[PDB]
């Protein structure tokens, strides 16, 4: 991924986020409730250290579970590293802070379409479709305004 | 749907076809490998009466069965009918007979591209994702050519 936001202000992004669309390299990323990049958006919290504290649902174990992950600032304001057995990185493509953020999850790949509200966001849609035009995605999901209003998206 | 193939000929549909892409109004028609509408085509027979039998693999129990069903002809050349609980409707949007076809099966909605080889054809994605515009999908999978060539496109 090579589409990062300049000028990124992290402060900005903080606050109240709806998960509108996701896609991934690779169908098993995102094919169940339970596949592992299918991840809630609900707030971000960046740090004054400026690290990105994110909180998120994940369907775990037959239910929907409450997360919290920090992503840790590198040189590049746009990119952020979660640590785990493999070295993860979280890249902001676009922002506009007010309606729309677009993301990826990479180490294959995963990226949203996050919005402020839960209404379908056809303008944030084109956009990412737009950033995903040069990505290999093979699955993509969008959920409807009474889904984004649900834990997990039901 | 109101996008149908003006003058289709049933018959030069007939031979070998890929899956490349499908799409769904709803996540659980695709989501697993077992979801109801996770259908993989094989091969178009229309009869000498006009009726179109289809070829078909679906997972089942765990495995990939082999799978038959045959669509009934109207009154318009590019809509067939699959009797069942519920009046299921077959509409061809687009073909060019020799590399690409555009399908839905409606009530509630999914649609595919199907191409003659195990080739990546993005005319035919375009043509596709052009289709879909109009139409409210929430999921969208599509396969590479080694997936392609395998039973239920593991
Ligand atoms: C704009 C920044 C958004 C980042 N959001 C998220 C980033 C990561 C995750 C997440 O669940 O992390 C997956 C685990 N790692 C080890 C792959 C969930 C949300
Ligand atoms: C160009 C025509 C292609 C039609 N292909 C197919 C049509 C239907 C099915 C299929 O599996 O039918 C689903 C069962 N009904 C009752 C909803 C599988 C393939």
């Amino acid at each position: 991924v090579t589409q990062t936001m300049k000028g990124l202000d992290i402060q900005k992004v903080a606050g109240t986020w709806y998960s509108l669309a996701m896609a991934a390299s690779d169908i098993s990323l995102l094919d169940a409730q339970s596949a592992p990049l299918r991840v809630y958006v609900e707030e971000l919290k960046p740090t004054p250290e400026g690290d990105l504290e994110i909180l998120f649902q994940k369907w775990e174990n037959g239910e929907c579970a409450q997360k919290k992950i920090i992503a840790e600032k590198t040189k590049i304001p746009a990119v952020f590293k979660i640590d785990a057995l493999n070295e993860n990185k979280v890249l902001v493509l676009d922002t506009d802070y007010k309606k729309y953020l677009l993301f990826c999850m990479e180490n294959s790949l995963a990226c949203q379409c996050l919005v402020r509200t839960p209404e379908v966001d056809d303008e944030a849609l084109e956009k990412f479709d737009k950033a995903l035009k040069a990505l290999p995605m093979h699955i993509r999901l969008s959920f409807n305004p009474t889904q984004l209003e649900e834990q997990c998206h039901i």
